[PDB]
């Protein structure tokens, strides 16, 4: 049961929710899901740029307490997903 | 395209594999690392209440920092935490 493939698939699932969530579309619960990921992994986007734009534009999605500049130092959620499945946290 | 159920099952399966390897083989340092990371991240210590208990007993260092053995009987197991993640319940 391959590690890299599942990791890719989680990243994809996240990305899906994120695309649905930034729109305030929630027909598949994407908002709660993105919020759950972001709080669990302490990230706010599929990349630095994305985290930062999501924080600027959809600030309610980011980890509570975190400010916007922090998305330039933190790891993005794809990185954190990789850490989860590779064992670095 | 990714279905929620399937990826959650796949993640659970992956977690189970790592947990088994991590508990019975003390040199599978990659499995241990992963297991430990799942555990700290999701705040749980097994596939189920019982396996969380046996994990806390055989390799307690795999459990979340400052967690206690008896609490594994009252806490959500990692399967339920993984479902919570993909389902949207923090």
């Amino acid at each position: 049961v391959n590690k890299d493939q599942i990791a890719k698939d989680v990243k994809q699932f996240y990305d899906q929710a994120l695309q649905q969530a930034v729109v305030d579309d929630d027909a598949n619960n994407a908002k709660a899901v993105v919020k759950t990921f972001h709080e669990t992994l302490d990230c706010c986007g599929s990349s630095t740029l994305t985290a930062l734009t999501t924080s600027v534009l959809k600030n309610n999605l980011c980890p509570s307490g975190s400010n916007i500049i922090s998305n330039l130092f933190k790891e993005d959620c794809h990185q954190k997903i990789d850490d989860l499945f590779s064992g670095k946290g």
